[PDB]
């Protein structure tokens, strides 16, 4: 039949029989593009190979015979010649790219005479017997199976003997020795057989090897039975080499068709005459711009630049392109979208709708989602951050490049960069006391806390970077010092944090600012337009509502509640509540509250002009809430007219062997209704006022959390609506509110139709749901996740990103199963998750209404879900 | 049409229009019991009095009044005549018996002259007239709606002023003037209508009421909307009265056909003469045995001894039954399945099947499986036990009556024990250091410690009595002597212990000793006939096992490794381990225990001979092998050359937030294979010793806790299967082994199928599957688990009883998905739930192959399977 084509004869649709390298080169062939010339053996030419019997058809070798003829007729030169010799690459690939790799060959025709024809071309005979000895090696290895290790010893003995320290200080004429070696190798390996010096036995040798790789163990026998059966093999592709080091008409470069670093249209990069490649990346020689081309050769840089804009309109984008000049003759080594950064692909996307040759649809897609946080948080020169002293590393807490001066307690911070400093934040863990301090810091650096812990969870509202649970740190209170790494520092020792990698580092050079971009604007109005799911924030004060309402948050996801029982003001209230010992005494201490937390709740929905807010209801154990210093202990037996003894007998009682799964949450109201109905007085109030006082529509939204039971959700249902109702009685009002709750609890999903009776929504707290599906809590998995994570049991960490194999089946499942009985149920996603791209895509396509995010993750959300949309 | 049936004229087929009671009457009164003749007001009555606008149809009336007509004419005295009065007792009942209750009156007929002529037939004119005050009330508060208040106050007022203290003291002359006061009331209720006197005004107003009562808010509507539409009803059931105190040739009476304490077939029983029912149980009158009835009435005795047999025959098992005697005229007013005891049931069981008169499957299916618990553990007088003071109560964890001194060491219980003495032993908890005296005691009481304590799971195991978690004890170690409810107790003070209920009381008379029974031997092998699932128990030592083999276990679902590194002489091995830092320091310490745990493994396989065993790998984090106390910190430092700091420096690196999701199971084999690889030698080993040894042939099963991921187990089942082959080489083996996991972990249950291709069985542990799924751990479950079953939240114990449910669909899951890509894939259950009858007759529904659980417990499960089988 037919077993070779040539690059000329193929496209992109005969992939399956040219494979995915041989049908690739034909397409870029037929864009007018000058690739070294070449031709293609067929995957069913590898099909008939093991058809027989390891032995291939005089047809098949004849065909690649006549090939060879078509491609030295092109190039005016035969197979090795003694003038101008030719030499060619051979490389395998499948119909598909995969895992298991492909083989490449370079320099193929090689001989003892075309290397010193070689030599005499390029003026570098060093050059020449280099590569000889190189490919004696490497055919060597490949095509017979004689191990690098022959070869080693000899390299290693010459350069050992001659005195020289690496593999390239070898003289010419030490390489001419080598080779010669080196071919004694192979004859001392082939039963007395010459090194292939025939140009026609290498190129059959290293077309068996191809079909012959195919056959081996793992990776192999893997592909073929598990992916699809029936008729695949490999292509060999065979193509001209090229040089542009022959001469002063000859070079070698590369280019962009855009500004890779700022994104302007127009040409961009470098080249070198008389040089390869390497010599261009080695900058030995100043390599010359490539705007400079048109004075040396105007003639190729003209023909270099149509192909070039040729190159971008076919695959309409920036193209980055690797070139070779030989003798006057251009050729296209290789060409692929060029590497750039967000505010570069942003603009070049934009770029790109104007000029028309991208839809609007198309821009949206093409941009990483996850490198939009690089828009919101300041970057120092990336040299500066190599050249930086890493001192250690922890968990990016939240993300940001921060630096400044050390200071150990919240007000000494607030006072520092009061007088106008840069200020860095270390403390063991933070609390709400600390909070005043944490907003005057560029950044939080603390000594244990995960990504859920205080200083977490405020520096992400707040926009601020955090590296936590840096274990190696030494904190010396008292002497306002601290060790780590190489030394100790004092308060005032400037440092540096990378909030996005972790890191920390020794010294003073602040980054710059946070940078807005149109494109970003133009970007987000295109998402939206494409977006189904709409996307809200976790927020918990208004300063953060706001900063996320201004990166497009619709509204707020999860409102937490606990600081609103922690703040110095207000801990003394519920701290009487937990050692009181009557229903009367805790109602009569937790409407003390009313008034902070109504407060509180008023400035909210002032921030969210009618946009919705879900409420999360007390959800931690009392254990929190209560002193675990003697002192303190000691300070609130005073205070209450109790015993030190009688405190501590009351903080034990509450203490619990796993705090995760206690008394907590819906578990809570249960026991103590008192508590839900004040935080319900305290939201409806909130509410009812701030609507008559501008007349702003609200409907609240109450959450429970930890909900396991359809009729647990029912008794504190009934409490909530008793007591919203009342209010409204009281005020006169007709507003409207809902109820839902969190699934968090595996329970919940699984009778999530029982559980819809009752709720009005679902939130998917994604975070407990993780923890409990996986049967692990978060702050204990360190101490082997990475274990795991290294040993390839986990590719990703299921607390980032969602784990849609197994946590995903709940949440899929609760969704189904809550529209059974309540079809109009509203869904979100409260958890971490919801600002992970590819969590929120399953998040769209099983169904939710809506993500909820971190403040500053609302645009990558935003993009995210306008992507799941077009790609479902 | 005909809305009235006499009892003669329906039957159990005519439920539907009869009402339940209405054809349970009628089927009665075919099977020849002389009940008081009757009839009943159909249920389509009922609909047809709310088709014509709560107005009775005179149609009905009439029919109702011609059925009176007939009463009377076979009683042989008018409704309300002054010689012989005839009353009636009207009773509602619908095609259900169900939630929401129906109405039942009495004495219906009575009035002014029929209260005397019944004072005067009775010859008690105080009954005579308490019986009319009460029905003029019973009336007015049904027919009407005079509230109980208004005859309250009034009775109030009367025993007050004649200074008496209780409803009965009255005299006959106060209650003739009592119920004057009552038809005043009535009268002053309906506006000058006098209390109805008339016999058919009352008759009507009981049967407006029943319809009437039908149509009420709650019960009625759930029961109407849910449960089944279309025209259900109720009817009405009108009944004659009997009297057994009219005279010396009438009485009443209650006996069984069978003797219910025994069991030994015949007539049991007691009566009085001239009594009613009432009189019986009061014994102020010695009642007079049943069998003497034939010296009083021969031909009453006579028809009463037939008409039993007729009716035990008809029922086919031993009745209840109570009866009355006319004036020479039996009667019989009730009969039902008698109550009985567990070795009654079964002897009667067994008896019933060998007269022929059940089959065996009957016998098997009808016996209260959780009641032969009674059989295995001793019970002293149940009139001792109320009579016995209860100075506490706390978790029933090992069932059994326990009785003995006190004593609060190990080594001082068994010293006891071994000079003759019934001993207890009070500790704080119980660690494997005690064991020898836990044996020695009759039973074990802890201060703290759950269902899964030390305590209550070696007491399971022996078979001895475990109350545990009693918080309100005091122990004083150094006195030896501990403060509970009413006062100090000294060693040597005896005590008992309920092991079923929790109950713990002060005082010394020792139980009795468990019974064995053929009867029970017989019912063992019906069942096996019947049951599918084979039935495996939890044991960790050969003892246990042997006991367990001899309850019928068929081999070892689950076999607990912790106390192999618990132990005295073990423990310093793995603590060595631990603090090592090197693999081949871990490595080294731990081989120095693959002896004494190959040696325990020897042991079991022994006992076993040939049946089965399940082994679970180390399922505990490190920090429970790890001194807590800094005595034994520093003893340990000691040990090997370390400081008593970094010793503590690692206690507190292992310190877990949350230890039931930590660093363990499969987890701690991950990050330290060589655990596995010891744990696989020594069980590997001692098999194939045991072999060789005996012959007796051996599948190990090897078994992974705490599995959450196909890839997971995949690592650990590598290291296992290469030590295990090993193992095999240097025996010289072809011994079978199987590899199997827990499904413990939610997710496991979710990836089944994947998780199934590489385990070779599945065991469900239940427990801490349901932890994790209700997302609660039962050590802290304690402080609102109570408050849900109050509140109604709960209404049974997820630990104690499977929750079908919510687990259940995982469980059910996790096998289907499992058989997907393992048809022939063995699923056991392995925590509490498996001798929990409901929770087996899931497990068999849903597939299981077989279940696990403590051995004093294996023969319910063997019943439980049985009847599973003949249920499904």
């Amino acid at each position: 039949a037919k077993w070779v084509y040539k690059f000329e004869e193929g496209n992109a649709s005969m992939r399956n029989l040219l494979g995915g390298k041989g049908c690739n080169l034909a397409e870029m062939t037929i864009l007018g593009m000058p690739i070294p010339q070449g031709f293609t053996v067929t995957t069913e030419a590898c099909t008939e190979y093991y058809n027989s019997g390891k032995q291939i058809t005089q047809e098949i070798q004849d065909q690649i015979f006549e090939a060879i003829t078509w491609l030295e007729e092109l190039n005016g030169k035969k197979f090795g010649d003694t003038e101008d010799p030719l030499l060619v690459s051979v490389r395998s690939g499948a119909r598909a790219s995969m895992p298991g790799m492909m083989d490449t060959i370079l320099n193929l025709g090689l001989n003892d005479v075309a290397v010193e024809g070689f030599a005499k071309k390029t003026g570098n005979p060093r050059f020449a017997y280099d590569s000889y000895r190189r490919f004696i090696q490497m055919y060597s290895d490949v095509v017979m199976e004689v191990p690098k290790s022959h070869f080693e010893k000899i390299i290693d003995a010459m350069k050992e003997e001659k005195g020289v320290h690496f593999d390239t200080d070898l003289t010419a004429d030490d390489l001419k020795e080598l080779a010669e070696k080196f071919k004694a190798v192979y004859k001392e390996a082939m039963n007395g057989e010459e090194f292939p010096q025939e140009p026609k036995d290498q190129l059959m040798g290293a077309v068996k090897a191809v079909f012959r790789s195919w056959d081996n163990p793992e990776a192999i026998v893997y592909r073929r039975m598990n992916d699809i059966p029936g008729d695949w093999g490999t292509a060999v592709n065979v193509q001209t080499m090229v040089f542009g080091n022959k001469g002063e008409t000859s070079g070698t470069g590369v280019a962009f068709t855009r500004n890779p670093d700022t994104g302007e249209k127009g040409i961009y990069g470098r080249y070198l005459i008389n040089a390869q490649g390497e010599d261009v990346v080695a900058g030995v020689r100043t390599p010359q711009p490539i705007t400079q081309l048109e004075n040396d050769m105007p003639d190729c840089y003209k023909q270099f630049m149509d192909l070039a804009m040729k190159l971008e309109k076919h695959f309409r984008d920036m193209q980055d392109m690797e070139f070779t000049i030989e003798e006057g003759k251009l050729y296209f080594l290789q060409t692929r979208n060029g590497k750039r950064t967000a505010p570069a692909a942003l603009q070049i996307a934009c770029d790109l709708v104007d000029e028309g040759m991208i839809t609007e649809e198309e821009a949206v897609v093409r941009i990483e989602a996850k490198s939009l946080d690089q828009l919101l948080h300041p970057t120092f020169n990336p040299a500066a951050l190599k050249a930086g002293e890493v001192i250690g590393s922890a968990l990016p807490a939240s993300p940001g490049a921060a630096a400044g001066k050390v200071y150990f307690t919240a007000d000494e911070a607030k006072a520092a960069h009061e007088k106008g400093e840069r200020v860095i934040l270390v403390r063991l863990e933070t609390s709400p006391e600390d909070i005043e301090g944490m907003h005057a810091a560029e950044g939080i650096l603390t000594v244990r806390g995960g990504m859920t812990s205080h200083a977490a969870v405020v520096a992400r509202g707040m926009g601020t970077c955090c590296v936590s649970g840096c274990g190696e740190i030494k904190i010396n209170e008292e002497a306002k010092t601290f060790e780590l790494g190489g030394h100790t520092f004092a308060e005032g020792d400037y440092i540096s944090l990378d909030g996005s990698t972790g890191k920390i580092y020794k010294g003073d050079i602040e980054t710059q600012e946070a940078s807005v971009s149109g494109s970003f604007e133009r970007i987000m109005v295109w998402a939206d337009k494409f977006r189904t799911l709409k996307v809200r924030t976790n927020a918990d004060t208004p300063e953060d509502t706001l900063n996320a309402v201004k990166l497009g948050a619709e509204g707020i996801g999860l409102c937490r509640t606990e600081h609103m029982f922690f703040e110095a003001d207000r801990i003394m209230k519920i701290r009487k509540m937990i050692l009181s010992d009557s229903v009367e005494a805790r109602e009569e201490a937790l409407n003390e509250l009313i008034p902070f937390q109504k407060g509180d709740f008023k400035a909210m929905y002032k921030a969210l002009e009618g946009r919705p807010m879900t409420v999360r209801y007390l959800d931690p154990p009392l254990h929190e809430f209560v002193p675990h210093t003697e002192e303190e202990q000691a300070e609130l037996a005073k205070n209450m007219g109790l015993t030190l003894a009688e405190v501590k007998a009351k903080v034990d009682e509450l203490h619990e062997f796993n705090p995760m799964m206690g008394h907590r949450g819906c578990r809570l109201a249960v026991t103590y209704p008192e508590i839900a109905k004040m935080q319900t007085r305290a939201v409806m109030e909130a509410a009812i006022e701030v609507k008559e006082e501008t007349g702003i529509d609200i409907v609240p939204e109450i959450m429970i959390p930890l909900v396991g039971e359809k009729k647990e959700l029912k008794f504190v249902k009934d409490v909530v609506v008793e007591v919203a109702e009342q209010v409204k009685k009281e005020k006169g009002s007709d507003m409207q509110y809902h109820i839902g709750t969190m699934i968090e609890i595996p329970r919940a999903a699984l009778t999530a139709d029982a559980i819809a009776e009752e709720a009005e929504f679902f939130s998917f707290g994604t975070n407990d749901l993780t923890q409990m599906t996986f049967g692990f809590s978060r702050d204990d998995a360190g101490k082997f996740l990475d274990s795991y994570y290294k040993a390839k049991i986990y590719e990703s960490d299921p607390f980032a990103r969602l784990d849609q194999t197994g946590v995903g089946q709940l949440v899929e499942m609760a969704v189904k199963k809550g529209r059974q009985t309540r079809p109009g149920l509203k869904c979100g996603i409260c958890g971490e998750h919801g600002g992970d791209p590819s969590s929120v895509e399953f998040c769209h396509k099983v169904g939710l209404n809506y993500v909820s995010c971190s403040p500053f993750r609302v645009p990558i959300a935003r993009l995210a879900a306008a992507q799941a949309a077009l790609n479902n």
